[PDB]
């Protein structure tokens, strides 16, 4: 069965085949759509035709399906399997899989780049100090003085689900929040919680409004352990206006590396939980969402009085004025100090081009449109006018409960 | 079976029960989420009937009475005995009110029950129709103060005698392909355009030329009426900052009117039910404006406001964006022409969705079309989650006549 879809601006109509490849369920039925909802110990059993499937994509991919060397795998990891129940992948199945998993990942706007990636294997690892030396490795390697390069690092798999490797930060990179006595939160509201596990474990907090947080990092299912990561390894921008000379005494600055740390990587049937990946930001992510968000950084009152809109009725559209000002002075602060960053407007026709392609060479590209649309000036961006099908591919990023709620600890 | 439904930037949780009267279908499966696509007998009727009047008996708290199995079997003994059935006017309201209600994609429904509805099931003409439009739209206009109205022509028969307006909303700008190969005017009306010149309409082939009515009655071809000019409300468009805003000689018209749908109750299929409440800003000043295939004005705008047009990052897009808007909303705002602006409304709906919550058990949404074409994530419906499922009575797309139509 073949799926069109049209984008409204152009009329072009593409045809979908890829999502009969489709495994995983989306949380929809043929009564509800569940589309705008966020968020909607494997036995020898089930392995080993997760393992086949995946072996026969990457061997598909390397245009030697059904060759000696396919086969002469597959009986490999079915031996390893059943005799020690779980695998290992291949360097290169690893490097594949790592790949795919962002190719099929559907919330990604940047995906038009899922081919350049570096893969640091970190499966010899062992202690949350060997955890600790990877990610710094990682950071500066991304880094690059703000040359940023894609890049992702992949602890030990899952086991027996008792000797996971876990980064307890939900970003690699990323403030404190303190909640005060007064209910007011200082930093980022969004980090309270975390940020009091740290301060538990021994963090002494410098309690400002940008505290890098230390890395809470667990290996082999022990305890987590506190490491402070190197400031001159942290890259941050200081935020400035092209044209307003008081936007600099907001005193806002952000870091240049977005580094999730706290999904799960699924690749053939094996789960690893300690996967950090980091690309570069999109502007609205800091300027539209960590910024203007409510429950964030919440500036747009603070800018707006400084701009000196008509704060008394919402139909000035204040609160939208200030939202372009707040982007263009993120943009601008980025480009300046040369750190990479894009812009929505580039990153979205990025995004349509590269779906295009996608549908032509892999026969679709699942897109979950409620996450692709930027947060701000959606409908004058191209992908708002372009219908998306969603469906969930294998390699897969997933989302896991954060690891407070399940670790059992040794003490 | 029991779903909740999560807003981010507040933490409060609501559970939907009211999912579980689903009858519809969405697109979706649980192998595919068609969330952002478009477009995704005897024996027939009865249970669309029954299920239709029983809960109209338990809205009046009648559930079980002997008028309600009474009219349960008087609407059976007229399906067995003339194939449809006609509903009293009391179960014609509450059905139009109620398909609003229902209206995933509608973001004004915390007005749901302030409706007036027309009951134009006498008509017969297309004559007849044009009447019932005009007195519509002036009832609704009302000088500006616009009322929210719906007019209902006679139902589906044998589906060789249906009602229709022809055009999409009741007003609408006329458009023109031009020699120059770009075009005058609407480009979303260009065929429909056509349609009304091929079958005799003398254009004034200007850019905002308001469209005569094509009006089918009872089957028949379509006729052409022009709607009184005084009848049609519009806003010249300027800006309370910048003096030359009004030179690019901007307006639109102050009601919308959406008259393509359909409105099913109880099985029973109106074809031709023209409905308008009033406008959001962005639905004019985002997408009619800056739609790249609607008047496509941003280029223009953005010239005038001398802004860096060499890099997409300058955001002088955005800027000339959130300008257009505003100009919008002032010129209505001046004019005295209800308008809201999507802070509001959105603020609105979330509210309509904790009503409908707490006495209802759910309110079907389509975030896709809740949230407002611009700056999303700082209205609060950005923030919420959404169940999306159809419930009846409803709207319901339908294909263009002319598809349909034999002449
Ligand atoms: C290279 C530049 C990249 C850009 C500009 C980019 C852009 C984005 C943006 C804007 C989002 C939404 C973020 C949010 O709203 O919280 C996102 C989500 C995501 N991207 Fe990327 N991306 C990039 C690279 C990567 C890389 C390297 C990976 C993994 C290898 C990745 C996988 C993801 C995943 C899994 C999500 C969903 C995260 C979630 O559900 O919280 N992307 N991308
Ligand atoms: C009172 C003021 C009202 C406001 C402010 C309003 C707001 C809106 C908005 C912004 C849309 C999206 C339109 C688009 O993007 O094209 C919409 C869609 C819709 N509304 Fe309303 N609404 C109002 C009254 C009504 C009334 C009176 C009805 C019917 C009785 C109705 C039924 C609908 C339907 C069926 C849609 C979806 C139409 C489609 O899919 O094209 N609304 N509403
Ligand atoms: C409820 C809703 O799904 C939620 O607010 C989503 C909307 N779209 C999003 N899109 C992106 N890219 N990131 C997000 O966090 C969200 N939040
Ligand atoms: C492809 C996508 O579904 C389409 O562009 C939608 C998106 N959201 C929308 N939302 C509203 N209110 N109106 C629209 O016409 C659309 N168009
Ligand atoms: N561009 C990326 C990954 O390359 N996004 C990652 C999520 C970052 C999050 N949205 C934030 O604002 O910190
Ligand atoms: N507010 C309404 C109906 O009360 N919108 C209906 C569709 C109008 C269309 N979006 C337009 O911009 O002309
Ligand atoms: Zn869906």
């Amino acid at each position: 069965r073949f799926l069109k879809v049209k984008n409204w601006e152009t009329d072009v109509v593409l045809t979908d085949t890829l999502h009969l490849k489709s495994t995983l369920e989306t949380g929809c039925t043929e009564h509800i759509c569940m589309g705008s909802i966020m968020l909607p110990v494997r036995t020898k059993d089930q392995l080993f035709p997760l393992a086949k499937e995946f072996l026969d994509q990457y061997y598909s991919s390397i245009k030697r399906f059904g060759s000696k060397a396919h086969m002469d795998r597959l009986e490999e990891v079915n031996k390893e399997i059943e005799s020690t129940s779980t695998y290992q992948l291949k360097d290169t199945e690893l490097i594949y899989g790592a790949k795919h998993a962002w190719r099929n990942a559907s919330r990604c706007v940047g995906r038009i780049q899922w081919s350049k990636l570096q893969v640091f294997d970190a499966r010899d690892c062992t202690t949350a100090h060997g955890m600790f030396n990877y990610i710094c490795n990682h950071v500066k390697y991304a880094t690059n003085k703000g040359n940023l390069r894609s890049a992702i690092t992949i602890f030990p798999q899952r086991t027996d689900g008792k000797h996971d490797f876990r980064v307890w930060n939900s970003q690699l990179i990323r403030y404190a929040g303190y909640k005060q006595p007064d209910g007011s939160t200082l930093g980022d509201p969004a980090n309270v919680q975390f940020t009091e596990i740290c301060i538990q474990q021994g963090w002494k907090a410098p309690r400002g409004r940008f505290d890098v947080l230390p890395l809470l990092l667990q290996a082999n299912g022990n305890d987590p352990e506190l490491f402070q990561i190197p400031p001159e390894l942290v890259l941050e921008v200081p935020i400035r206006h092209p044209k307003f000379d008081w936007f600099k005494d907001l005193g806002l600055k952000w870091y240049g590396l977005p580094a999730v740390s706290n999904m799960l990587l699924e690749i053939g049937g094996l789960e690893f939980s300690a996967c950090p990946f980091s690309g570069w930001y999109m502007g609205t992510e800091i300027g539209v969402r960590d910024y203007c968000d409510n429950s964030r950084y919440n500036i747009l009152e603070e800018v707006a009085k400084k701009m000196d809109l008509d704060m008394r009725k919402t139909s000035s559209l204040w609160k939208d004025q200030a939202l372009v000002e707040i982007n263009i002075a993120v943009l601008y602060s980025f480009q300046s100090d040369k750190v990479t960053i894009v812009d929505h407007h580039s990153a979205t026709e990025s995004f349509i081009k590269h779906m295009e392609n996608e549908y032509r060479c892999r026969g679709g590209c699942p897109a979950d449109w409620v996450w692709i649309v930027p947060p701000m000036s959606g409908s004058i961006t191209p992908v708002f006018h372009q219908e998306m099908l969603n469906y969930r591919l294998t390699p897969s990023f997933e989302y896991q409960p954060d690891p407070w709620n399940t670790h059992v600890w040794k003490g």
